[PDB]
């Protein structure tokens, strides 16, 4: 039948499709070679005039159909890319030719009975418009061909988001708009509040992969003048200001059913906003899937390929399927490096979480459960990175962490009036060795969770910060004296992990990166926080009023 396809056509050769309407031959990587129409370079006009490029990939037949849509400013016709020796961590990622990166491909879904819209959004393709990434007036275009497609010939009235990482982050933006034919979404993975997740750490400026990434999109659209320059924004709006505010998607105005993807292994990208999207959403129909393995692998792997059509069948094709038996939340508990057990809960966090603290000894390297009575410090120089501080404890029974995690501390410093903190979390298996996880970006020797903060940076907003997870306001810089204490919580992003009986967590607190270097040497796909405040010793102070403690999300 028709999914085994016709392998008496040829695959249309991509780089050699013009513009308007084409009968092409997709390399479906489900269902052979699939016949379908591609019109190439539509275009939808925008309310100031400006036209958006699109490509449409849709069945060969007469007919209405749902639709599935992803937009960016990356290029609507990239051939997706010797990746094997150059990115050897970047999984396995099976698509047809016919899908930029981390877009739906067409070759699964058009076989389905689905439309697949590529959108090039302003700035980006034959648009030399305002280049504005992850902004409202983004937002407003997408919008505005979200609400086109609804109302062509081969459009059933149903538009769908889908797609990964910027594709993912778009959603957000696009469905905090409320678009009338907007009728599910699945943002895979996407940050939506970009002072926090890309843009600074905990306040630290990320120096790699965020100006690795601008600048990516400076280079990809040399011939367009109106890109905006956030390399200079980082540089002059170091808090949470006017500017920022702006970059922060208003996300309980999202009322469009839902299927969130975050990840244990996005930690410093898109992992926080993942959550706060699920978390958030006002959406009365919301899922929430969690794994710890590769991000675009994931996105692609035939069973969640087949998870996102069952929510789209649910939501666009309208069928009574058996969508809504899908428990709320389906997460990953890793155990060592893709190794994990996959369980279900009704809610994130958690709701049988018990917030449980263990308290720092400066003197003796542990996390205990009782209270240290007497005030201690311990001290490291924040500029050798080779120093840190750690503190470990070993489990008698096998438990499940999962969620958030809050390291307090308190510190202080005597040669600069400023502390930049690298906290960390780590496992280590019954010989003392450490367990390595995926973390950020493909690394493979990473940790169980990060967090950073600017000890400036410290104030917390009472009302959205919670026992598990610290929330800063960033309005304004509390800059430290010679010697000043002050108390400090550190928001170690989600994560799920299980620590075995004789297993161990181990804090880690340091004036630098704790897993040091990246996947792509001479390429900077990590964070980096290479701008430091730091100078000198850091203190930190433990036991008596010094409360220092880690918060811990025991489950299970
Ligand atoms: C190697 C090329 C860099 C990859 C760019 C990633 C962009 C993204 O994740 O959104
Ligand atoms: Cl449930
Ligand atoms: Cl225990
Ligand atoms: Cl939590
Ligand atoms: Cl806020
Ligand atoms: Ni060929």
């Amino acid at each position: 039948q028709h999914l085994l396809g016709n392998p008496k056509l040829t695959v249309t050769h991509v780089n050699e499709v013009k513009a308007g309407i084409n009968h092409i031959v997709v390399d479906s990587v489900q269902y052979g070679n699939q016949e379908m129409i591609m019109e190439k370079d539509g275009t939808v006009e925008m309310r100031d005039g400006e036209k958006l490029y699109i490509n449409i990939f849709r069945p060969n037949k007469d007919g209405k159909f749902p639709v599935v849509m992803s937009a960016d400013t990356y290029g609507k016709d990239n051939k997706p890319k010797n990746m094997g020796a150059l990115w050897p961590t970047l999984g396995t990622i099976p698509t047809s030719s016919f899908t930029p990166e981390e877009s739906p491909d067409p070759g699964f879904w058009v076989p389905n009975d689905y439309v697949v819209v590529k959108v090039a959004l302003r700035g980006s393709d034959k648009s030399k418009g305002v280049l504005s990434p992850w902004s409202k007036r983004e937002a407003e275009d997408y919008y505005e061909v979200i609400e086109w497609a609804a109302n062509q010939s081969w459009s059933n009235g149903n538009i769908g988001t889908n797609g990964v990482s910027y594709l993912a982050v778009t959603q957000w933006w696009v469905a905090s708009l409320n678009p009338p034919h907007l009728k599910a979404m699945i943002p895979w993975e996407g940050l939506n509040d970009m002072y926090r997740e890309v843009a600074f750490h905990g306040g630290i400026p990320d120096t790699g992969f965020y100006r690795f990434w601008t600048q990516g999109i400076f280079a990809r659209w040399t011939d367009n003048p109106n890109i905006e320059d956030l390399i200079q924004a980082q540089q002059e709006h170091p808090l949470f200001d006017d500017f920022w505010k702006q970059r922060q998607v208003p996300l309980s105005q999202i009322k469009t059913p839902l299927l969130t993807c975050a990840s244990w292994s996005t930690q410093g990208l898109h992992n926080r906003g993942s959550f706060e999207g699920f978390k958030q959403a006002a959406s009365e129909e919301k899922w929430l899937y969690v794994h710890g393995r590769k991000e675009w692998e994931s996105y692609y792997a035939r069973e969640n390929l087949e998870r996102q059509k069952s929510f789209f069948d649910f939501y666009l094709k309208e069928e009574n399927n058996d969508w809504k038996d899908t428990p709320h939340v389906i997460y990953e508990v890793r155990d060592q490096f893709y190794k994990g057990e996959f369980k279900s809960a009704s809610a994130f966090p958690l709701p049988n979480a018990e917030y449980t603290p263990l308290y720092l000894n400066a003197e003796n390297h542990t996390l205990n459960h009782a209270k240290i009575s007497s005030a201690h410090v311990a001290q490291y120089d924040s500029e050798d990175k080779q120093q840190d501080v750690s503190f470990k404890y070993t489990f008698d029974k096998d438990t499940e962490l999962v969620g958030n995690m809050n390291l307090k501390l308190w510190v202080s410093t005597k040669d600069s009036d400023d502390m930049d903190l690298f906290a960390g979390i780590k496992k280590l298996d019954r010989r003392g060795n450490e367990v390595n996880f995926p973390d950020f970006n493909h690394i493979e020797n990473g940790q169980v969770a990060t967090g950073w903060l600017r000890v400036s940076h410290r104030e917390l907003d009472q009302e959205k910060s919670s026992i598990a997870q610290p929330w800063h306001k960033h309005e304004t810089e509390l800059k430290l004296s010679q010697d000043e204490i002050v108390p400090v919580e550190i928001e170690l992003l989600p994560s799920g992990t299980l620590f075995k009986q004789g297993e161990t967590l181990e804090v880690v607190v340091k004036g630098s990166e704790i897993v040091i270097g990246n996947s792509t040497p001479g390429m900077k796909t990590r964070y980096e926080h290479e701008e430091t405040v730091n100078k000198g010793m850091h203190m930190i102070y433990t036991g008596g009023k010094y409360d220092s403690q880690l918060i811990i999300p025991i489950v299970n």
